[PDB]
């Protein structure tokens, strides 16, 4: 066999973080990542685990998420990092059975917890699990350069910013035809901002933060690492486009509305409207 | 010997996705690449190939075609994932003696498929052997930053784009004479945009599909992904110039005329004449 | 055991440098960086250290370093080279009994010699040192392309200066709350600009230099490169964001007063009463 | 021993023309590299040469190059494939006892040539001879994108576009203090174009080509890659603030003198007299 640190899921985290360090989406500790895993992932390492496990307990209990393990990245660590030591900078979580907190199975080295994030991640994996009859099974956060910059300029609206990305790669009314929902700015790590983002959640996989960054949801790590590359690839397209003075043509509503019905999507209608 | 993964068109195959990759062309499962391959190539692997290799018809024959295998990229596969796994994301393919469809000889496992664009690819490819006596041997598409950018600000027009992207560096003139060819907007993956992309390529190494990304032809993968590195490169020096309030001066008419005479080449007339 | 090139001081310069460099941050022999060691760290290798340690003088001595020993960055070297040859581009070296100079102990190899900044390092190390107890224990100064573009549209003034940064990223006000001095234009390398850039330190992290770059400290190379890096991400956001016209809206006062509050921090006043 | 693959030099032009096409300056066969060795270097590896090398004359001998061996990239050879297979991209020639041709030592296989430009570096190099008494040995020419861009909006004079690229990082009137040469557009691979280089290279370590490129000579690979990265970084910082809508302020004349009487260099009168 092998270490729990060539496990996929390892191995998977730690592509993510550096490829989301690699992008410039991750300056210091900016970012978090945290995945959903079965027991299947995680039994032939059980060995590996830390001998008494540490238990956090949750302020809101989420039986939602009973006896579900996870792989998330540290408090204050660096998506740099990562692929430098697993164990310092990432932990396997464990929700317990009536989901009032969690056991750190293995990793969070030297007393690291995970991600002042977790609730707030944990509410949002919540959402999108009901949403998508449990095919999702990733939060991700990134400081997505593009989409920051276009959150000063263009008006911080879930259909006009939409209709925009949207505009800016043919692609991305197919990847995300529920449009990117937008929230007003807030203070970070709040109660408040992982409820109203968890809420966005129910209707969108892509849930900006004005002045700040991106939230991405999805099936698997490729899937919604691609998912947030798609919307901040657009982005950059779009700063560039606005820099030399904005659009002289552009994807019209005709050829969205013909794009989205050849795809076989349904494309959000107040972004479609505009 | 080797294993089929160290072939040098598999190891190619690998380099020229992880560079566009890297060079930002390629977000989520953004472009595609097919190669023409011999039957010398792969004959040393046979016993590596699928035991039973999978059949699919062609909607279209294409007798030109008949007996010619080829390496693809994957459907709905990361360019970021190649070198990750190449037999996954990879597929030799060859189409059967009457050109009415392919087996797939190795690769593409778990039930995988060629570029939903393979059909396409291989209607380029036969409008490319035609135009270059059997040169060409690579059809190249990716979503090519600041081309992208600037079919949102320039005239989506064979002679004045050209034009431009002649203008952004003294060599494109010499590398693409012919110019790139600009389709208006079309709905991807359609049998109309295969169509329209086949006959650009009659009298074009490069295409160009506004909102969305370039189509490159050449005999190699370096010289192809060369091909469309040197418009892309044109197209980043321009939108800077662009960002910057636009050119004060640029290579002349009398200049590019004086360049194509030197190095035996005759520029597209429409594109020189403005 | 090992040897000295394996241990986590020559490791993290490596790094540093590296990373930097692959920033775009530090082109030629642009930047230096000292790192703060205890005896315990370079103890185990002093058998690997030259024979008869050559000793420079410090034309103003600085007891409060005396016995300290720093892994170094030498002078006219390459960001780019370090981790090529780490014991020609780098050198440990340890200040006297009375702060009167310093023997190089390992490295500098071919008659190299400390960063020609060396005494400017150690004067802000010295302001480092009492402004944070004794915690912080880097100096870190780098060409951060961004943050150089700034100093060339925006008033290279303190308060105002510090202000956009903290708008061009939500955590910037919590990662810098002092904010980041801003010297005048100086001639580099002088005494003056060493006593300036020293004087400034003993009330921000972070100092600019116009036209020239950025000075950080910090407890740790990755929290020192952290810090530098968040900054230089702001800078980027307001570049594209200067570049697509300025902000339409941005993270109000208020805004900040609430995120200062959260993370009990407090905010700069000149930059917050803007 | 070793093969030669290992020796410095083919590790030296491996590593640069691996940068120069990392940053971005060397898309398809765009750029050439040539490095005049001394036969030290190569005599430990005669044995590893071409068994009857083959003999090129030059069109006009250069006597001053009599019996000098170089290492050189190839004609039409990417920047990107010297690190995949050194001896198929490089070459290593000596000019022969009256400099009338050369012979190819080793490498450049598959009846591969030197860059066409090679009798115009050859030209250059006889030019930095005798201007720098022998110190330097390198030519590089590459696409460096922001100094490409800046020919399209600065004025194309000597005095002019020097002046911005002082002001556009301190560094550079120390790093360059003979200024940037700027040449009109002329036809690439002329002898015209290489006569009027080799002109300018009595007077500057840097020449610029229009809608083209830069060319710089250098004592090492490590410093000449250098200086060209210090003057494109530059180049970098005033596309950013001429897109930002220009400077508000700058390093002034003042500064300029100060900063040159420092460092000991005599600044360009030309350009400082603006
Ligand atoms: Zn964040
Ligand atoms: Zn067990
Ligand atoms: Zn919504
Ligand atoms: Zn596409
Ligand atoms: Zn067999
Ligand atoms: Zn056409
Ligand atoms: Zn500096
Ligand atoms: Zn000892
Ligand atoms: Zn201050
Ligand atoms: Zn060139
Ligand atoms: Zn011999
Ligand atoms: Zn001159």
């Amino acid at each position: 066999m092998q270490n729990i640190t060539q496990s996929w899921f390892v191995q998977g985290m730690i592509w993510a973080t550096t490829d989301a360090w690699l992008k410039g989406w991750d300056e210091r500790n900016g970012g978090n990542l945290t995945l959903r895993l079965d027991d299947a992932d995680i039994a032939p390492y059980h060995d590996n685990f830390h001998q008494q496990p540490r238990y956090i307990p949750l302020s809101q209990p989420m039986p939602l998420l009973a006896n579900t393990p996870f792989i998330v990245t540290g408090s204050g660590k660096f998506f740099r990092n990562v692929q430098l030591d697993p164990a310092a900078n990432l932990g396997i979580v464990k929700v317990d059975s009536d989901g009032a907190g969690y056991h750190i199975l293995w990793g969070l080295t030297n007393e690291a917890v995970p991600t002042s994030e977790l609730p707030a991640h944990f509410l949002s994996h919540c959402e999108r699990i009901k949403a998508t009859n449990g095919k999702d099974r990733v939060i991700m956060h990134c400081h997505a350069t593009n989409l920051i910059a276009l959150t000063y300029v263009l008006e911080n609206d879930t259909a006009v910013f939409t209709r925009q990305l949207w505009e800016g790669s043919t692609e991305c009314l197919v990847v995300f035809p529920d449009g990117v929902g937008i929230l007003p700015w807030m203070v970070p790590g709040t109660d408040e901002i992982g409820q109203a983002t968890a809420q966005e959640m129910q209707k969108h996989s892509l849930v900006l933060w004005p002045f700040h960054g991106v939230f991405g949801s999805g099936p698997t790590l490729d899937e919604t690492f691609g998912l947030i590359d798609t919307a901040e690839k657009s982005a950059q397209v779009l700063v560039k486009v606005y820099s030399m003075g904005g659009m002289k043509q552009t994807i019209s509503r005709e050829e969205l509305i013909a794009l989205g019905k050849r795809f076989g999507v349904t494309p959000l209608a107040s972004a479609l409207a505009l």
